């Protein structure tokens, strides 16, 4: 097993950059829209403190710089919605894909386009934490990067980076421009939450062990979903919701182990161990993997 | 720190269907040419021992097909060159990037593009192994998917995937069609030679985890390069030379911490294991990341 992100080319036609003064990141030209972070406004002095509202009255159309690698991009009109600006141009992006504007819950994967200067650089999977960080691997320049999944040719975009932490966890919004989780778009020091593990996720990879034929944890036992909830937050695990049952459903059919068996099955490992054992070659359960990308690996 | 592939969009626009009989699998169409794997040509009863110079004179343009998404191509020539098949067709490639064949050496890395059908489905990062097997994840219909470098906007292919062995490791060649490693393009059950780990790599990736912060692992004990490599090749690593501390040089140079210091660092963690910690979350001895894939990433 290992992390397979979606092949990237859909978005790197729609990567640009933008620049305000000598504040760059990139943006995302979707149609005749092009999507970035509202902190490019800032000057040096703003970003600590910014007056967003105050910061845009003083700017006009011919303020912004977009650029398609180095032809320019004319902006004809722009607005801000929440912490992203929305930059009208004068050129429909003719690479633009089929898309959607998704908001994503914690656990769910996506691939992460990492830009610098509107140059795509490199394509990695990452996960949303519980506490709304993501591990990402992300440079200078990065602001404005873009994660995202493909559905039969169909783009969803999901995140849209802006700011590393101070822990090195990395966090953002959604293209509408709201944040994950309770983070600002300012250059002030703000904490993770303490994070959890993602139990949805380490259930996942129970199931994509029982397919490979690596069954030997399943135990006789089975629990009701508040009892195991109750019983996981102790280990610093996340309760699950009754989207995350659903969403094992596929696995659990496939397997015909029920979900409440394998939580049942995780109960005994969090209050137990695992002894030496290994778990598909692996002493440490994986909680980065969704029951989608399970199955993506597996069928 | 992550394993980050290159973008893939270069390469999605080559990626093609080649169809014989009811024999199928992906073609790279490079200008007016489709390269692909030359067990195209087998009917199931052809693979298991395949004499291919027979198996093609006793074929016409016509017994190809090609798809390029719903387009189909018009094969107007044929030849083979070792275990890869050249078609040439009536159409160029509009989306041909600027491009070169190379042969890798073991150690170094590249991207997958891993596509079923004629249809990219993901893309990592993989390494070429010592053994000349590479640890990628490839099901049913990837034959013929390929893996690449890309520098300043040139794609370097270096693998075209053939085939999975026992064990779940894959074998393929490079882009003139000679294999890496002493497998050929048969169904047969095939073993691989003894996997020596790529000592440079691990060895970069340790600087990885410094430059991120992680340092339980060092210390201040001393080693010669001989007496270092005595404990490495008891341990079936490879032999660590001069050229390989030079190419470590940028990093121990940001790190501030000696080549031979760190390998004075990996001989006691072959000596006395990990304890139960991890390195970068890795419970064991990461060995896909070369020293310009740290120096990327981390720069
Ligand atoms: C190491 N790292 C990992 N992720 C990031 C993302 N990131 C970023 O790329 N840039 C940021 N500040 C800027 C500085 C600029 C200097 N010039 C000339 N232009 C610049 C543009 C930007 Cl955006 N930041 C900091 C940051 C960005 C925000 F969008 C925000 F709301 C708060 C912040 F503190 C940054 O995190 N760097
Ligand atoms: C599980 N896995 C991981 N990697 C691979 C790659 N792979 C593959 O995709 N296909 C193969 N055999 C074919 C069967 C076909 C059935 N039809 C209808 N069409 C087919 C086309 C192919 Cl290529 N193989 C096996 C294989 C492929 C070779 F090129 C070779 F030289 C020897 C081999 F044993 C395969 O490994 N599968």
């Amino acid at each position: 097993f290992r992390k397979m992100a979606f092949p990237s080319g859909k978005v790197e036609g729609c990567m640009v950059q933008v620049t305000c003064g000598t504040t760059t990141l990139n943006g995302l030209w979707l149609d005749d829209v092009v999507y970035c972070p509202r902190h490019v406004i800032c000057t040096s002095e703003d970003m600590l403190n910014p007056n967003y509202e105050d910061l845009l009255i003083r700017k006009s159309n011919h303020n912004f710089l977009v650029q398609a690698g180095n032809v320019q991009l004319r902006v004809i009109g722009h607005s801000m919605q929440n912490c992203v600006l929305k930059l009208k141009v004068d050129t429909a992006n003719p690479k633009t894909p089929k898309y959607k504007f998704v908001r994503i819950q914690p656990g769910q994967t996506f691939s992460v386009l990492a830009c610098y200067n509107g140059s795509p650089s490199g394509v990695y999977q990452c996960a949303m934490r519980h506490n709304f960080t993501i591990k990402g691997s992300f440079l200078n320049g990065s602001c404005g990067s873009v994660g995202f999944n493909i559905d039969y040719d169909c783009v969803s975009f999901c995140y849209m980076h802006h700011m590393e932490l101070p822990t090195g966890v990395h966090a953002g919004t959604d293209l509408e421009g709201n944040f994950y989780g309770p983070f600002v778009d300012r250059q002030t020091a703000q904490a993770a939450g303490t994070d959890t593990t993602i139990t949805v996720n380490v259930l996942a990879w129970l199931y994509a062990a029982v397919i490979n034929g690596d069954r030997w944890f399943l135990n006789r036992f089975t629990t009701t979903l508040n009892d195991f909830n109750l019983v996981a937050m102790k280990y610093n695990y996340e309760p699950l919701t009754q989207d995350h049952v659903d969403i094992l459903g596929p696995l659990s059919a496939q397997t015909g182990i029920a979900v409440l068996d394998m939580c049942a099955s995780l109960k005994e490992l969090l209050q137990n161990g695992m002894n030496g054992r290994t778990i598909l070659g692996s002493a440490l359960l994986e909680d980065e993997f969704t029951p989608f990308d399970v199955v993506r690996q597996c069928s």
